[PDB]
This record gives structure tokens, C-alpha cells and sequence, in this order.
């Protein structure tokens, strides 16, 4: 209910998949939860991570340089080494006897408990780690030891500066050393990133009640402390090691920072500090589903505590970074940001606003960066790249060695150039839902203007006043061009023609309710009257390609492309969630077919809502029939192999619509338990997947729920399905609190301040403190 657990030895990817589960973080670290006592080998990675630490590799391949930003694993501060009678303690998979580790949500703790056989009996082992989310550069570690004997022990208290980035299998071709230690003094290692320039000070003290440890000169590269005890027979020996982390990125003086931190904390500090801070938490946080799912509670609240340890306003504050594809957990894409913000931003924005602020400024610190981005590629405006890391550049590879004939080839990744439209959406969203407008003059008006420059600009006036859209990805990755060309790109992407009509018409009201705000920088950024009237007839005369039936085509000419016989895939190969690298397999081009990897025409309606979006193809001049969600969902999900773990809750928000409630709480139920489960055996081996974290949140509270807050007031319009017997949270609204209780069939809402909601569409007041009930 609140304790991830897990009993018994994984190996390989799934035994690096529990430990990105179990990572713990606060925003400024996230430390996976691996075991003290083990090094990276094929069963154990530690992992240390910092927000915005990252090195750029080279490593030459093919006669070429390929760069790798690659967020940094800091050395690991949490190894442990023990001897018996100067024996080694040989602690593996074959000498450990009883192994449980898990993380309670309740209060951020991670515990692993071990019995190892030893030569001489058997050593219990168990290890608390937390993490402080107030002084958050503060880890710390409590070690019980006991054994069934007697004999002389020494324990060995490590930083490890000699390890690499090792993650993921497929990064291990690049150069992986990213960092030289440059001294270790005392309590405190220091390291130095190869090419970024970032100081890396690592710290720590272990202390004990029965024992004293001292540093001492240890191996290249490892700082040492070593203490020595006797053990008595079934006698208890406790350890604690504090650390402090700090580095010159968000530091002026990060050595001497640390030196202060090991001086004035503690672990008990530490665990306390965790304690308070989630019991405080879940106050508000929690999302309490009563059904007949017995592991769905969980899930909803590992969801819950994951997004909240990626980013969180008491340390994010002060730190220049967002949440990345994995948080803080791992190494898969290398820790870079993605257009993935999209879902948890709007989380962030409803039920913690301030964090959600913190993140954004890290697009908003950027827009130099994409405005030189869109320079570099020929364009105008802000240009934000797909992959963005430590400067705001393009992190994506332009370029791609072929596999088969050994010879560079275009990489077309970075042409999904709508990631600029959820970075704007994601303003609105927060502006929308909190009302702080403070963002908006603080760079996030700038940042919509210049990326609208880079949209406009883009947009090509054919000869009948239609405005088209040329050379980019729409969400769906495994179209990256038209049938014969090597020219990267397609035209008229549904969900990017949408998306910049929207963003257009959130310009526009801008300009009437935020007229003072907007001439200023509307002068200091030249988007002058041409921008605006450019601005205007792009807002109505963008094109969409619609069939007689109303299928509104992903991209212009993708009705011509062939169809793939999925059923047949499907029992020759088994899964085809990757069936465009069986199709390469096969010499064929998934360019060539009707297949989707995920929402991409329907990403619209996950973004605005199926109301919205008719809106703005009407807006735009287009006819829809009154079916047409259902045809549009119908004709795409046919063509959807969900290759991606974002895949299905789209569909499942859109059959919640559709009132197909078999089928959305079955696709809610696979995704949100994609992590957790691990099936297929490893998916989670290279970082959590957080975008489906909060994606599956998403479902449950907005479109099960039925809670939107971003369309201007707070609708209420819940549709739970039977087997959901209560379903209760709570949300922020413009600094208003809201509750509420809901079962199949009555929803209650309380706020603590007055407010005008409207639910089932019907218009509601609320009094403050004064539930009401809709039944
Ligand atoms: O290729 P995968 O890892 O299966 O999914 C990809 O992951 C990206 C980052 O998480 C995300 O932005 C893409 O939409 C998604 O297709
Ligand atoms: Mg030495």
C-alpha cells in the first residue's frame, strides 16, 4: 500500500531495474538504489546523479568524432567494503542467503536486508539510505551489522572515484570516463568533469557508538576510512556515514560548502528531516483509489513519490535544470531534457506549483541557446532543440553511422520541432492553473514570441492562402520522411499544424488581456505589426488534410502510404511494439506504411481535449463530422503498435470519452504498471520512466477524474468506472485548495476559498469550507 518491496535475488537488467525504482532523490541528487556493499558488475550499479551535471565526451568512430553530453554518475559515496579476521567479505549471489530491499513512501527511506554466509557463520546486513530534502545536499547511510560469532572486523568506508558512466549496454562504446579526481583530502574527494568545467566535491564521515574510523591513503582515485571493531556473538554494530555533495555549477565555493555540511548534520538529521518532510507531503498528495486492482494503490503513490523526488521547489529553487525522460535514475538518453516536461509539468503546476515554476525557468534561461539553434539550421526565432542538455544546443546527433554498409548517414531526430510548442504549453498550462503571471514577464512572453518567429517564419503561403508546415517529425518517430527522398521530414503534421493554431490564439488573447506585457516585449523582441498580422492569417489559414469520413490525416499524404498486416507480425515475430525494427529487418521502410508508434494526431486531444482541438480545425475552416473522435481514435489505434510507454493512456483518456471503460481502465492498468512489473524483464534497467508516471496520473484525476483545470476554470465532469469504488485528491487552483471524494456515481467538491466551478457543464459556486454534493 505504501512500501515498494521487492524479496529475493534479480540479475542483470532486472536487477538494475528495481534499483532505478528504488532510487531515492530530492530534486538536486538522485542516488539509485543499489546496494552499499556491491561496484557496478552485471547485477549492481550505484548510481549518482546531480541536476545539470554534465560531461561531453569524444569518441571517434568510423574517422569521425562523435560528442556525448552524458549526465555525470558522481563517484560513489555509499561503498563498503568488510573483512573478517583479515578475510574479505565476499558478499555476491552466491554467498547471500536472504535479500529484501524496498523504499517506504512514507518516509523516503530505503532499506536493504541481507544475510550472507561466511566463512565462520553468517553476517546480517541491513542498510537504511535517505536523502534530505531541506539541506538537500545531505545523504546519509545507517549500517547494522551482526553475526553469530566472534571475530575481528574491519570495515572499510569508501568514495569511489574510479568508476564510469556504464548504464546503459549501448553507451558503452563511447568513451565513459567523465571526470579526474583532482585530490582527496581528509573527509572530502574532489573531481573535476573533462570538458564542462564543473567541480565535483564529494564528502563524508562515518562515525559509530563502539568504534572510531579514521581516513587512510587508500587505492588511486578512492578516498578511505577505516574502522575496526570486535564483533560479540548476535551483537549489533551500527554505522553512519554522512555525505555531503556539491559542485560549482550551483556552488561558488562548493569545497568549502561541503566541509561546513559534514561539520553541522547528520544521518539522523537526515532520516528526520525525510520523515517530516513526506508525512507533510502526502497531506495533500495522495491519491486514494479504492478498487479491485490490490496493487493499483501502490503504483498511483510510486507515481507520486518518483515525480516529486525528480524535482521539488526546496532545492530546484536554486538550481538551473528540469526533469528529464528518467529523472534522476539512470543513464537512459544520458539524462537529457525532452518535450516528456508535457507530462508532468501540468502536474507539477496543479498540486505544486512553485517546482513547476523552477523547471520552466530552465527553457526560459535557454531561449539564447534555441535562437541560436534555429541560426544553425537555417531558421528564424527560438528553435528549441529535441534534446536539450547542459547549454540549450542540440543534443541529438545530427548524423548516424549505417549499420549494414559502414558509411555516415543523416539522423533526422531533431526534426520532431514541435517540442518548441510544448515548452509554450507548458507556460500556458502553469499561467492557466496557478495565475502567476510573473513567468510570463520573466522571459516566458519572450519565449513564446520568438519561437512563434520561428513557427511563422517557417510557414509557406501556397497559392490558394493555405499555410503549410514543411520538414518536420510529428510525435509518431517512425516517420521521418516521404517514400523515396532523403530529405528528412514530412508536411503538414495534424499535431503540429494544431498545436501552433493554438499557440497562435493564446498569442493573440495576450495581446488584448496582457496588452501592457506584451508591447514591452513585444519592442525588445521586433515582433513587430508584420509578426502580428503574420501572426493572424497563419491563426486561420493553416492546412489539415481531413478525408470525406473525417480521418484527419497524420501528415499531408499519408492516406497513399500501405498497410501492414499487423495480425501476421504479430505470430510470426510475437511482439511488434518494435515492428519498425522488424520492418528494417526485413529491408522494408516503416516511411512506406500506416503505423504509429504513438499518439501523434491524438496527442491533440491529451494536450487540449477533444472540445478544444474541434475547435480549432473549425477555426481553421474544416468541417468535422459530429463521430469524429471516435472515427479519428478508431482509425489510429488500428494503426498503433504503442512502441512507446506513453502510447496508451492517450487512448485511454480518449475511450474514458467514448465511455469505452473496459478498455481504458485496461489500457491505464498496462501502462502504470509497466515499471513495476517488468514482464518482458529489464525496462526500467536504464531510469524509471517518468513521463508515463505522470501520464498515467493524468488519467486517473483528468479524464477518469474528469478535473480540468487549464481551459480558464475548474470543470468538473467525473466519469469513474464500476469497479472504482472511491476515488479521492485534491488540486491548486490560483492558490485555492480543492478536495475531493468521488465514487461511480456522486462526486463531492469542497474549496477552502470561494469559487465559481462548473460541473457537468452546469454552472456552481463554492463557498469557502462548504462541500457540495453531485450525485
Ligand atoms: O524510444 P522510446 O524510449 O521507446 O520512447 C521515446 O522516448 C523519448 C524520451 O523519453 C520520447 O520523447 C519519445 O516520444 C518516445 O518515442
Ligand atoms: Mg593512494
Amino acid at each position: 500500500a505504501w512500501r515498494l518491496m521487492y524479496n529475493g535475488l534479480e540479475t542483470e537488467k532486472r536487477a538494475y531495474g528495481q534499483e532505478s525504482l528504488l532510487t531515492l532523490g530530492n530534486g538536486y541528487v538522485g542516488w539509485r538504489g543499489a546496494s552499499v556493499f556491491q561496484s557496478f558488475d552485471e547485477h549492481n550499479y550505484p548510481g549518482l546523479y546531480v541536476a545539470g551535471v554534465f560531461n561531453q565526451t569524444r569518441t571517434e568512430v568510423a574517422n569521425k568524432d562523435v560528442v556525448n553530453e552524458d549526465m555525470v554518475n558522481l563517484p560513489n559515496p555509499q561503498l563498503f567494503k568488510l573483512t573478517l579476521d583479515d578475510q574479505p567479505v565476499v558478499i555476491n549471489h552466491d554467498t547471500i542467503t536472504h535479500r529484501e530491499a524496498g523504499v517506504d513512501f512514507q518516509n523516503g527511506l530505503f532499506t536493504e536486508e541481507l544475510t550472507v554466509a561466511v566463512p565462520q557463520g553468517q553476517l546480517t546486513l541491513r542498510t537504511v539510505k535517505a536523502v534530505d530534502p531541506k539541506q538537500y545536499h545531505m545523504l546519509g547511510i545507517q549500517l547494522a551489522i551482526t553475526a553469530d560469532f566472534s571475530a575481528q572486523l574491519q570495515v572499510e568506508s569508501i568514495i569511489d572515484g574510479t568508476l564510469l558512466n556504464q548504464n546503459v549496454a549501448r553507451y558503452r562504446a563511447f568513451d565513459s570516463r567523465e571526470f579526474n579526481v583532482t585530490e582527496i583530502a581528509g573527509d572530502i574527494l574532489t573531481a573535476k568533469t573533462r570538458s564542462t568545467d564543473i567541480d565535483i566535491v564529494v564528502g563524508a564521515e562515518t562515525t559509530s557508538d563502539v568504534m572510531t574510523f579514521q581516513n587512510v591513503e587508500g587505492p588511486a582515485d578512492m578516498q578511505v576510512s577505516t574502522g575496526e571493531v570486535t564483533l560479540q556473538t548476535n551483537q549489533t554494530v551500527q554505522i553512519d556515514k554522512l555525505i555531503a555533495i556539491g559542485t560549482s555549477y550551483e556552488l561558488s565555493e562548493p569545497l568549502v560548502f561541503v566541509q561546513a555540511a559534514l561539520a553541522t548534520h547528520s544521518v539522523d538529521k537526515v532520516i528526520e528531516s525525510s520523515t517530516a518532510y513526506w508525512q507533510e507531503v502526502w497531506e495533500t498528495a495522495d491519491i486514494q483509489l479504492d478498487s479491485d486492482d490490490p496493487d493499483m494503490q501502490l503504483m498511483i503513490r510510486m507515481n507520486i513519490f518518483h515525480i516529486r523526488q525528480a524535482a521539488q521547489h526546496e532545492a530546484n529553487k536554486d538550481l538551473d535544470a528540469s526533469v528529464g525522460s528518467r529523472g534522476l535514475t539512470g543513464e537512459g538518453y544520458r539524462g537529457h531534457i525532452f518535450w516528456d516536461e508535457i507530462f508532468v509539468v501540468p502536474y507539477y503546476a496543479a498540486n505544486d506549483p512553485e517546482t513547476a515554476r523552477d523547471i520552466l525557468r530552465y527553457r526560459i534561461k535557454r531561449i539564447d541557446a534555441a535562437k541560436k539553434n534555429a541560426i544553425l539550421d537555417g531558421e528564424a526565432g527560438a528553435m528549441f532543440p529535441w534534446q536539450s542538455g547542459m547549454y540549450g544546443d542540440e543534443q541529438s546527433q545530427f548524423i548516424h553511422l549505417n549499420t549494414v554498409n559502414n558509411e555516415w548517414e543523416p539522423d533526422n531526430s531533431r526534426l520532431q520541432r514541435h517540442v518548441s510548442l510544448t515548452i509554450a504549453y507548458n507556460i500556458w498550462v502553469y499561467t492557466q492553473i496557478t495565475g502567476d503571471t510573473s513567468l510570463l514577464r520573466e522571459g516566458g512572453l519572450e519565449l513564446l514570441l520568438e519561437t512563434t518567429k520561428f513557427w511563422l517564419n517557417k510557414a509557406e503561403e501556397d497559392a490558394d492562402g493555405r499555410y503549410h508546415i514543411a520538414g518536420v517529425m510529428g510525435p509518431d518517430e517512425y516517420h521521418e520522411a516521404y517514400p523515396g527522398t532523403e530529405a528528412g521530414g514530412i508536411k503538414d503534421n495534424a499535431y503540429t499544424n494544431l498545436m501552433l493554431t493554438w499557440s497562435l490564439n493564446w498569442l493573440l488573447e495576450l495581446a488584448e488581456t496582457q496588452t501592457e506585457m506584451f508591447e514591452s516585449v513585444a519592442h525588445e523582441t521586433d515582433f513587430g505589426s508584420d509578426w502580428l498580422n503574420l501572426a493572424k492569417n497563419v491563426s486561420k489559414g493553416l492546412a489539415l488534410e481531413i478525408s470525406p469520413e473525417g480521418i484527419i490525416a497524420q501528415y499531408a499524404g499519408y492516406f497513399d502510404l500501405e498497410a501492414v498486416d499487423f495480425a501476421a507480425y504479430e505470430a510470426k515475430y510475437g511482439d511488434i511494439h518494435r515492428i519498425d525494427r522488424l520492418l528494417k529487418a526485413e529491408g522494408l521502410s516503416p516511411d512506406d506504411y500506416q503505423v504509429a508508434k504513438q499518439a501523434d494526431t491524438l496527442m491533440t486531444i491529451y494536450n487540449l481535449g477533444n472540445r478544444h482541438m474541434a475547435k480549432l480545425v473549425a477555426q481553421l475552416g474544416y468541417d468535422l463530422p459530429e463521430n469524429w473522435l471516435a472515427l479519428n481514435k478508431d482509425y489510429y489505434l488500428a494503426r498503433t503498435v504503442h512502441g512507446s510507454t506513453t502510447s496508451r493512456p492517450v487512448f485511454a483518456g480518449i475511450d474514458v470519452t467514448l465511455n469505452n471503460m473496459d478498455e481504458a481502465l485496461d489500457y491505464l492498468t498496462t501502462a502504470i504498471g509497466s515499471d513495476y512489473y517488468d514482464i518482458q524483464g529489464g525496462t526500467t534497467a536504464e531510469g524509471v520512466h517518468i513521463g508515463v508516471m505522470g501520464e498515467t496520473l493524468e488519467v486517473i484525476q483528468n479524464e477518469f477524474g474528469g478535473v480540468m483545470l487549464r481551459d480558464g476554470l475548474v470543470s468538473i465532469a467525473p466519469n469513474l468506472p464500476t469497479s472504482w469504488h472511491r476515488l479521492a485528491f485534491t488540486q491548486k487552483y490560483r492558490g485555492t485548495m480543492l478536495t475531493f471524494e468521488m465514487t461511480p456515481e456522486a462526486v463531492t467538491v469542497m474549496a477552502d476559498a470561494p469559487l465559481d466551478v462548473e460541473v457537468y457543464g452546469q454552472p456552481v459556486s463554492l463557498a469557502a469550507n462548504t462541500a457540495q454534493t453531485f450525485t
